[PDB]
């Protein structure tokens, strides 16, 4: 269903759920997710996310298909996100 993004690593701090969809920087902000703040993400079965360093779904990126306690180079550097349903 949804992925849950956290402000700090190891699933700590402020958290927000994101169902499938495309989210620009402004759309993330409207959902209470400040720019370049995500540090960890939970990804349950059936969904995946593509985190982008730039708004508009562009730039360096990372595809998460399972829980990620940390994001390496994209830590506090995500500006847009696409959450995608992967049925099985
Ligand atoms: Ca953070
Ligand atoms: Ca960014």
């Amino acid at each position: 269903a949804n992925i849950t993004v956290f402000y700090n690593e190891d699933f700590q701090g402020k958290q927000v759920d994101l169902p499938p969809g495309n989210y620009t920087r402004a759309q993330l902000a409207a959902l209470g997710i400040e720019n370049n703040t995500i540090s960890s993400v939970k990804v349950p079965p059936g969904v995946k996310a593509i985190l982008y360093q730039n708004d508009g779904f562009a730039g360096d990126q990372i595809e998460v298909v399972a829980n990620a306690e940390e994001l390496g180079p994209l830590n506090n550097n995500v500006s847009s996100i696409r959450v995608i349903s992967v049925p099985v």
